[PDB]
């Protein structure tokens, strides 16, 4: 049963394909227009079926050429409102029907932002995005909003013709509007079916640039040369990722850098990944989020999670291959880096959410949960420590690999649970049941908390991290001048971010301790994102005043939760910047996204 939709199940009616014909209108923030479903029956003499909806007008629904009765329940919170149709004749089991409904969206659609011209780059132009996962697509038309259903699509997309729209799927042809020539209507086409999660669509003054043979990178204007360097390394990690995964079938593997506010790092819609600008560093290095996205083009696009509570198989088998691509690149030592990493943000969920909290479960319960607010890095990174668990467990990466691939293989165009995982996985290791049933599958799958047993880890690049933030721990007044620039001189700025990450883990330090590591390395000068997010957290949690307006400044400037939320709660935390914290999200709510909103409104306390 999929919690989180009020939609008929799978086991009902299926949709096949969705055809969509919308307006984008700037003036109004709706999105006008028909979303006509294909549906095919599971059942005999099937007479009605639901539909998920979120804040949509509907002005009619019609099938055969005439208008049918159907009604809206009320709504019951952050799952939107049932829609019924009557269908006009009963249908037999596997019979398809074509249900065309008349919709418009709300303006407040959680599945949206809209940003005036002085919320962009170019300042001449309004632009809108859409972020659907996991359960705002009915914010955007009615549907059966669960990834158990996996459609194809088409859509035909009317916008003021100075601006482009781009969407989740191959480009299919531009033509002035034939009923307002102020307009341009851009076509599309998805060719293989997918959850209507990865329905992705954004309306801007885009222009783009090749950089590789199956990718152009879009932005507004001004962000463009830098997007091109930035991701430049994007074809050498999907080649990677074809021989580690099969196959890429997707066609196009195009980014789209977003506005700042965009709430996540990166979201692998298919043919088109967006991304956050905060990647922009300038130096490549969080090109990680790219190798993640382009690794969901088999973990999560083509084998995907049939339920929410299921998330872990989509994100931890992600970030599984999204750190093999970084280990062939850069080095298996790297690898191991990048896991003990991952491991150290696991311990922080932990302790953030409590070692008995339900969201600290692999697979956890979203009856009656917002799938928004349960978001953590926990499916990321107990997902992928049982994965780099068990890689040790049966015999390596190669073997490992090896039942990742045909994983990928058996389960390609459908939707799974964890058991239908874990019994391939025995399938596939038959030869080494005895080792699997070593396994606590209980407390790995069901149990709150750190793991019951730890990985193995290369230790080589994360030592000196951890003595150099272990120095500053143990260091008493007397010892801080005997630290200087040239500690950093052997870094990089990954190790750097570890550096801090360990810090940050003992926070706060004394106040006179961050004030001579600024004066020494000058950390205030860095505007790699992560590393400025950690600095800036170190700072506030050990009470620099000085460190207010900075840490303002970021948690505005963008708006990527994992930076935002967390900015904002230690300002709030902090006495002396706790009246400002919430003056300052009061004036920016109305001009945030809106989930970013709510979760921010919520941590805060603020209603
Ligand atoms: C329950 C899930 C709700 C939030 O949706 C999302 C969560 C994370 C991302 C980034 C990424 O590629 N990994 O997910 C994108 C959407
Ligand atoms: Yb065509
Ligand atoms: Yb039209
Ligand atoms: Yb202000
Ligand atoms: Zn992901």
């Amino acid at each position: 049963v999929d919690t989180c939709s009020l939609a008929s199940p799978a086991s009902v009616c299926r949709t096949k394909h969705l055809h969509l014909r919308c307006s984008v209108d700037f003036t109004r923030r709706t999105l006008t227009g028909t979303a006509a479903l294909t549906v095919q029956s599971q059942e005999d003499n099937l007479r009605s079926l639901v539909l998920d909806t979120k804040d949509l007008t509907i002005e009619k629904v019609v099938i055969n050429g005439q208008e049918v009765k159907y009604a809206l329940g009320e709504r019951q919170s952050y799952k939107g409102s049932p829609m019924e149709i009557s269908l006009p004749i009963a249908l037999s089991k596997n019979q398809e029907i074509v249900i065309e409904i008349s919709f418009e969206t709300s303006p407040k659609s959680s599945a949206l932002q809209w940003l005036t011209p002085e919320q962009t780059s170019g300042k001449e132009h309004p632009y809108l995005f859409s972020q659907c996962q996991a359960i705002h697509c009915r914010a955007i038309l009615p549907c059966q909003d669960t990834p158990s259903v996996k459609l194809t699509y088409t859509a035909e997309v009317s916008v003021p013709k100075e601006l482009v729209a781009l969407m989740s799927a191959i480009r299919d042809g531009e033509t002035p509007d034939p009923e307002d020539p102020s307009r341009k209507i851009y076509k599309f086409i998805q060719k293989v079916p997918i959850p209507c999660y990865l329905i992705a669509l954004v309306v801007g003054a885009l222009e783009s640039r090749q950089i590789g043979p199956r990718t152009l990178v879009w932005s507004e204007k001004e962000q463009v040369e830098k997007s091109a360097y930035e991701f430049s390394e994007t074809e050498s990690m999907l080649k990677i990722a074809e021989d580690l995964g099969g196959p890429y079938v997707w066609g196009q593997y195009d980014l789209l850098v977003l506005p700042p506010s965009f709430p996540y790092g990166g979201m692998e819609n298919p043919c088109l990944t967006f991304v956050t600008p905060t990647l922009l560093a300038g130096d490549k290095s969080l090109s990680n989020v790219i190798a993640h996205e382009i690794s969901h083009s088999w973990t999560g696009n083509l084998v995907t999670n049939k339920t929410w509570d299921h998330f872990w198989l989509n994100e931890g088998h992600t970030v599984y291959l999204e750190r093999h691509i970084c280990g062939r690149l850069f080095g298996e030592k790297f690898r191991h880096f990048n896991a003990l990493g991952g491991w150290g943000e696991l311990q922080n969920s932990v302790k953030t959410f409590g070692e008995t909290h339900p969201f600290t479960k692999l697979v956890v319960d979203l009856t009656d949960i917002d799938p928004d607010v349960a978001y953590s890095s926990v499916p990321y990174e107990k997902g992928f420590a049982l994965l780099f668990y068990l890689e040790q467990l049966l015999g390596g990466p190669e073997i490992f690999l090896g039942f990742l691939k045909a994983y990928v293989e058996k389960f390609s165009y459908k939707s799974i649970t964890t058991d239908d995982w874990k019994d391939f996985l025995y399938s596939y290791f038959k030869d080494k049941v005895d080792v699997l049933n070593q396994v606590d599958w209980n407390a790995w799958l069901y149990s709150p908390g750190l793991p019951p047993i730890k990985p193995n880890y290369d230790m080589t690049l994360t030592n000196a991290c951890i003595a150099l933030s272990q120095r500053w721990i143990t260091a008493k007044e007397d010892d801080l001048n005997s630290f200087n620039a040239t500690d950093l001189k052997d870094l990089s700025s990954h190790q750097l971010n570890e550096f801090l990450a360990q810090t940050l883990q003992r926070a706060p330090l004394p106040l006179g301790h961050i004030k001579r590591m600024q004066e020494v390395y000058n950390f205030n000068a860095i505007n790699n994102s992560e590393i400025r997010f950690r600095w800036l957290r170190l700072c506030i949690q050990s009470k620099w005043e000085d460190a207010i307006p900075l840490a303002l400044k970021m948690a505005t400037e963008q708006g990527r939760m994992k930076f935002t939320r967390p900015l904002f709660k230690d300002l709030a935390a902090f006495d002396k910047s706790h009246d400002q914290a919430v003056r300052t999200y009061q004036e920016h709510k109305a001009s945030m996204h809106p989930v970013t909103a709510m979760l921010v409104g919520k941590d805060l306390k603020v209603d």
